[PDB]
């Protein structure tokens, strides 16, 4: 570089973007916003001199059906029309087949990176590990890592023959490469692996914290986050703010000399690093989170209430809502046609399902055993991703509660068989996705054991053989589930989550909440 001059470098960063390309119903976030507010920056970082890096942190696969049911084209195009430089691979572009992530890396325009997927048969990475920039006199390095526990909880059948090494171990491995052979004077890693206060991540693989603080001292100038699904915003040292207000400062983390950012969801905010570069010395001048379109609820005395922007609004982009516009419409009148009707909302949120039983499970399990003649019922709570509210239920509002495109499956076994697969299936505790959701079943398990076991009321006889539904997912082994599939008694039905659950509401409308509500038959101890 040129000795005493000083250099502007903008990182922009959004990540876990789950397919929300379009604003939603309260014109919040989507691209086209994102577009202009983009372009924006780009035109005052030029004016002084700067050069923009703009990264995404990955998860843009999976949780809005019109993307979903496109395999996030709209979304992958939008963010080449935004102009992102590069991207971390993140867990939930393998919600598809590998064929569907190639395809998405033919329509990015940038690259999708992860240096610690491995294919296990030859020993080589998938993908590009890092991706180079040279602005002015620097050159920037940004590597991308992916957490390893994408095939711990995701799909068997995908990850046969890939392997998720450990980030942090690679991390230290490209870096030195790095700095050995391509010598930047900037190393970013743009990572899907999650922000856990003071690196405490419990039963979550290790992610962005841990890993820094294991690296050599400033050998990253920052890592750019996802997964977690945290706007990165310190309370205290080690303590991210709790209800981050949208708006307000927003203090990165920095562990071992290395900041740590995140820019929460859904295309909610886009993050803006400032720094400056002068004979060796990186300084981040300034750092926000900046709201796409959020809105806050005012409630007037009146007892009325409305929508107020947190900001100032942000056009969208036309050129954008031109690229997007058919994919957001293309069958928009079946999505959106009234299949049915719930006498209240139907408890679909992680905080629960991750948790505890909700009527939303027993209402998807009852989809399931209906159309399966099965005795009782299981599912991972990971499975459940929304809830449904009182009023009309369309089939766009299911693929929001089931958007992984699972298959409904059986299997017949003996009594013995079930007490042992509802025991071990017990064993996995809440704030877990492969948190268990039941049906028809009820125990009193208590230390690994399940004292008082009963289906639908009636103990379970060793002897008599009973049916019970669930997914392929957990059937197969995810979530670490017992292999159900290369097992005695296994059927796979081929109905699709949705599909079996649209029907049986369908028929079942009017919806009557009350006969879906938990009352403890499950509860251990
Ligand atoms: N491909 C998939 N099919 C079904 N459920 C999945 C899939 N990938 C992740 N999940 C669920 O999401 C949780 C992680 O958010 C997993 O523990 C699991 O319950
Ligand atoms: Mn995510
Ligand atoms: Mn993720």
């Amino acid at each position: 570089y040129e000795q005493d001059k000083t250099y502007k470098i903008t990182v922009l960063h959004t990540n876990d973007h789950h397919g929300h390309f379009w604003r939603n119903e309260y014109g919040e976030y989507g691209l086209a916003a994102q577009k202009t507010l983009v372009d924006g920056i780009r035109k005052e970082v030029a004016a002084e001199g700067g050069s923009v890096l703009l990264l995404s942190g990955g998860d843009i696969n999976t949780g809005v059906p019109e993307s979903d049911l496109q395999d996030a084209e709209p979304d992958f195009r939008g963010m080449n029309l935004v102009g992102y430089d590069a991207m971390a691979i993140g867990n939930h572009e393998f919600d598809n087949p590998l064929t569907v992530l190639r395809q998405q890396e033919k329509w990015a325009k940038f690259p999708l990176l992860s240096a610690n997927i491995y294919q296990k048969s030859t020993g080589e990475r998938l993908f590009k590990p890092w991706a180079l920039f040279k602005r002015q006199d620097l050159k920037i390095a940004v590597i991308g890592l992916t957490t390893d526990d994408t095939a711990k909880i995701g799909n068997p059948e995908y990850f046969t023959d890939i392997e998720f090494r450990k980030p942090a171990d690679e991390a230290k491995l490209v870096i030195q490469e790095l700095q050995q052979t391509e010598k930047p004077d900037i190393i970013i890693a743009a990572t899907h692996m999650g922000h856990y206060d003071n690196g405490e991540h419990g039963s979550n693989a290790p992610g962005d914290v841990e890993m820094a603080r294991a690296l050599p001292a400033g050998s990253l100038a920052m890592i750019v986050g996802g997964h977690s699904q945290d706007p990165v915003c310190m309370a205290a040292e080690n303590k991210k703010q709790v209800d981050y207000v949208p708006g307000t400062p927003c203090k990165p983390d920095q562990q071992n000399g290395i900041w740590i950012v995140q820019a929460h969801e859904w295309g909610k905010y886009v993050g803006r690093a400032d720094f400056e570069f002068r004979n060796g010395e990186m300084k981040m001048v300034n750092y926000q989170l900046i709201p796409v379109n959020l809105k806050k609820k005012v409630t007037w005395e009146d007892g009325k209430s409305e929508r107020v922007l947190y900001t100032p609004e942000i056009a969208e982009n036309q050129q954008m809502i031109s690229l997007l516009s058919p994919f957001q419409n293309k069958g928009k009148a079946q999505l959106e046609v009234k299949i049915g009707e719930t006498n209240g909302r139907l408890e679909g949120d992680r905080d629960k399902v991750r948790f505890v039983q909700t009527n939303m499970g027993r209402l998807i399990l009852a989809a399931q055993m209906d159309r399966t003649g099965a005795d009782f019922a299981v599912m991972s709570g990971g499975g459940i991703r929304d809830s449904i509210e009182a009023g009309d239920i369309s089939y766009k509002n299911v693929l929001k509660v089931q958007p992984f495109g699972n298959v409904v499956v059986y299997a017949d076994m003996t009594g013995k068989e079930v007490i042992d697969y509802l025991t071990a299936v017990a064993q996995m505790k809440p704030d877990s996705g492969a948190y268990p959701q039941f049906a028809n079943v009820s125990f009193v398990a208590k230390d690994g054991k399940l004292n008082d076991l009963k289906i639908k009321g009636e103990p379970v006889d060793p002897a008599k053989t009973y049916r019970m539904a669930t997914l392929n997912f957990n059937a197969t082994g995810g979530d670490g589930y017992p292999r159900l599939d290369n097992k005695p008694g296994y059927v796979n039905t081929g109905f699709i989550d949705a599909e079996v659950l649209k029907a049986y509401i369908q028929k079942s409308s009017p919806l009557d909440v009350s006969v879906y509500e938990p009352k403890g038959e499950v509860s251990w101890q």
